Parts: C-alpha cells; structure tokens; sequence
C-alpha cells in the first residue's frame, strides 16, 4: 500500500493460473510475472551471473525472423558503427558477423569474409608451397633461389634503387631489339 | 525446519513488499529473492537454456564502468592467459577483444587489430 | 591476402611462386639464365629475345 496507489507486487489468481511478481509496466504483465495458461516462462535481468550449463546461443519463437544470434542490440551486418554482431543470422540462413568500424575491422558472412586490414599482412611461422597465385606490385629482398625468370630490359639496382632506374648504369642489355649498349 | 536452524526458503512480507525464494547467503538477500521496493529483478543461473529472444549482450547499471561485454570472467585485453574477451568495452568506449594466448592469438581493439600469426 | 597499412621489416621468410611488380629496390640478387620480359611476359619466356646471358656455361648468345 502507498498513497492512493495500491501498488501490488505478488499475485496468484485461481481464475487463469496467473502468477505475477514485481511491479507492473506492461498492460497485463510484469517483468517476471508468469502465465502457465498459454504457457510462457518470462524473466529478464540477472545481477550476478557466474555460470551457465548450456550455450544460451540460439534464438527461437520465430524460426526465421528471430535469427539465432548474440550481438550488440541496435547494430548488425552493414552498419557504420563500431559495434559487434555474432551468431547464426537467419535472414541469410547462415552466420553474419562484424567486429569494429566500417574501415578497420573484420567482416564475415556465413559463406565468405572481408578483412580489409593489415598485420605485422603476412606473418610467417612455416614454409609455403603456394597453391594459389603469388602476385605483387613491388619487391625488395636479399636474394632469390628461383626456378625460371623474366627481365625485359636489363637495368640495374645501380640505377633502380638509385634514383631514376634509368639512371647511372654502365650497360643495358635489352633483349628486344638487338640492344647491347656498353658504357 | 531443521535442528536448531530454522532454515527459511520462501517469504512474502507485507511491510516492504519483499519477495524471497531460496536459502539466504547475502546479508539480506537470496539468489532469486526480490525487492519491488527500490525495484530490482535479481536472478542467477539456468541449468537448461536452449533459447533466447533478444541478444543479452549489453551490460548496464553503469553506463561507463559496466562495459557492455560477453567475456571470460577474470581475464581481459592485456592478460597473458589464453582466455577470451568480447563485446563493447567502455573503458575505451569501443570493443576490446582477444582470443588465445599472448604470442599465437588474435588481438583487437575497437579501432585496430593485432594478429601476430600466420596461415597456410 | 595481404592488405597493407604499414611498412614491413619481415622477421620471417618471404617465399613465393610468382612475382609481378613495377620496380624493386633490392639488396642482392639471383638470376640463373638471363631471359627477358621481352620474352617472359611475352608468350614462351624462351620466345622473342635478342641475347641470353646464361652465366652457367660460358653462354653469351648475341642476336
């Protein structure tokens, strides 16, 4: 009891089996109120949680439009915010994911991933027999135990690393037009 | 009732609206006891959980010093342990993360990442 | 799978099977038998070239 507001907290009714606890905010429900009629186990919040036993991972009550997921509320796959999203998204039927911002981050969809970021981006702990194609735009090294070559017009790092790769050299062996220039 | 220990489990009091369940360990509270006065919904533990409906991701009751996060209790961003940490850390205002040890792992902060590992 | 935001002093080994680039400020080299991209990128890296300086058997063929 209070003022002219008969604030009621606990209830059990022998008309609909309703079991109610806590103050009411909903039209006919409370945070941890219950209704075994049209059964539903409704609860929320836990100040202390140091344990679980099953995952508490999937989302159900809608096979398709309650996507199994643990994520930041208010952000999902395709938002410029730096929030997060994980789990089995069902609007694509497979996991969506994004950690970080929209430029320096890691994105993922059930099928494929997009990590447009570097790392210090090839850190090596093993020996690679590359089963793909090793392309590039520039190369600096200390030596090369290669197999077969290609060098169109013989400059030198006497000119290449030096300014103007067409710079100070002494003989440029271009194999394209009978070109042996000796200096 | 038991011995000289009147162990009490269930309670409802018409003096403070207190609703109590389970044995008491706290000074004036129990694991799933309640107090609509200065309202609070306090619960813990769930043997069976095969479902949710909302994420249960953010952490609140402290906008800044209850960092929204799902993580391994007792380990965070900067520990040599091989534990985990995920979510929106708020002491940096953006997600912190680390999976694995301190040498072969994946680290991340809301802005940048550090994966000092290879792949084949 | 290498997106780059910094400069790398590689502390491992940088291996590979193919290489395409625009230039190279290297330190030390290796090229067994001097073809050219006049033939290499062109079909048949043993294709149209004018002088192949193979340093293995006194081989200076001039065309």
């Amino acid at each position: 009891k209070d003022g002219s507001t008969w604030k009621q907290t606990f209830l059990i009714d022998a008309a609909t089996g309703a079991i109610n606890i806590g103050l009411l905010d909903a039209e006919g429900k409370a945070p941890i109120s219950f209704d075994p009629v049209k059964k539903i186990v409704n609860v929320d919040g836990s100040v202390i949680t140091k344990t679980i036993n099953a995952a508490n991972f999937v989302m159900t009550n809608l096979t398709g439009q309650d996507n199994p997921a643990i994520y930041t509320q208010g952000k999902t796959w395709g938002d410029t915010k730096s929030g997060i999203w994980m789990g089995m998204d069902n609007v694509t039927a497979k996991p969506k994911l994004d950690i970080g911002n929209a430029t320096q981050y890691i994105r993922y969809d059930g099928n494929i991933l997009r990590i447009s970021s570097e790392v210090v981006a090839m850190v090596l702990h093993g020996d690679m027999i590359v089963n793909g194609t090793v392309t590039a735009s520039k190369i600096v090294a200390n030596n090369a135990f290669l197999s077969q070559i290609g060098v169109n017009i013989i400059y030198d790092r006497a000119a290449a690393l030096s300014s103007n790769p067409e710079g100070s050299y002494k003989m440029k062996i271009d194999l394209q037009n009978g070109y042996i220039h000796i200096r």
